């Protein structure tokens, strides 16, 4: 099965899903220096208000927090986006050092962490049927670096304990993703793909400019988690981020100068 191992890391993946080596894969490095500006990108509109959290799973792979997608609760609109993107969950990717771990890069720098929240347009009526659309998710990607504690965070890191092997869930309810969000909403955008397997081109990426401050003992929390199930030998669940692939023939526009 794919991972990120030695045997079965990113650079096998395209034994499997040969899209890996498309030309549209994430993450990129942003070269903020050749990103364009574009006036006619709207600013982002983030309803989270009424967001219902539902549960807290570990999936050997990352540990995810699903919310209840039924209706146009927590929803994405503006920005690069036409229409209504459902948020549908959100999971993180981080390293093993403080100094790797996020999946996109700004002028090559590396952050602890990436938080990525996924959502779904729903012109396409179910989520499975968006991820076979070159525009059926945005994903909104936000850099951790460390520094002060992110009080937001805390519910999220002390709930860890239960589902630390995969497979594991915990219910998780009322839980509010505004308290993820840096205080400005600038972002640079660009069409890509998902960054684990299967790896669909499908993903509209906008990624905010702003870094959030999490502290040493909490991402320290993260990478307690296992990779493997319960009864299993032991692997920490670090590293799980894909490097850089190339931009080819796209341009990463940004909404401020
Ligand atoms: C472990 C599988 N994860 C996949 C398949 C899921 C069904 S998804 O919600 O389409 C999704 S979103 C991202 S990311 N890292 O580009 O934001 C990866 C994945
Ligand atoms: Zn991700």
């Amino acid at each position: 099965h794919w991972g990120y191992g030695k045997h079965n890391g990113p650079e096998h993946w395209h034994k499997d899903f040969p899209i890996a080596k498309g030309e549209r894969q994430s993450p990129v490095d942003i070269d903020t220096h050749t990103a364009k500006y574009d006036p006619s990108l709207k600013p982002l509109s983030v309803s989270y208000d009424q967001a219902t959290s539902l549960r807290i799973l570990n999936n050997g792979h990352a540990f995810n927090v699903e919310f209840d997608d039924s209706q146009d609760k927590a929803v994405l609109k503006g920005g690069p986006l036409d229409g209504t993107y459902r948020l549908i969950q959100f999971h993180f990717h981080w390293g093993s050092l403080d100094g790797q771990g996020s999946e996109h890069t700004v002028d090559k720098k590396k952050y602890a962490a990436e938080l990525h929240l996924v959502h779904w347009n729903t012109k396409y009526g179910d989520f499975g049927k968006a991820v076979q659309q070159p525009d059926g998710l945005a994903v909104l990607g936000i850099f951790l670096k460390v520094g002060s504690a992110k009080p937001g965070l805390q519910k999220v890191v002390d709930v860890l304990d239960s589902i630390k092997t995969k497979g594991k869930s915990a219910d998780f309810t009322n839980f509010d993703p505004r308290g993820l969000l840096p205080e400005s909403l600038d972002y640079w955008t660009y069409p890509g793909s998902l960054t684990t397997p299967p790896l669909l081109e499908c993903v509209t990426w906008i990624v905010l400019k702003e870094p959030i401050s999490v502290s040493s003992e909490q991402v320290l929390k993260f990478r307690k988690l296992n990779f493997n199930g319960e009864g299993e030998p032991e692997e920490l669940m670090v590293d799980n981020w894909r490097p850089a692939q190339p931009l080819k023939n796209r341009q990463i526009k940004a909404s401020f100068k």
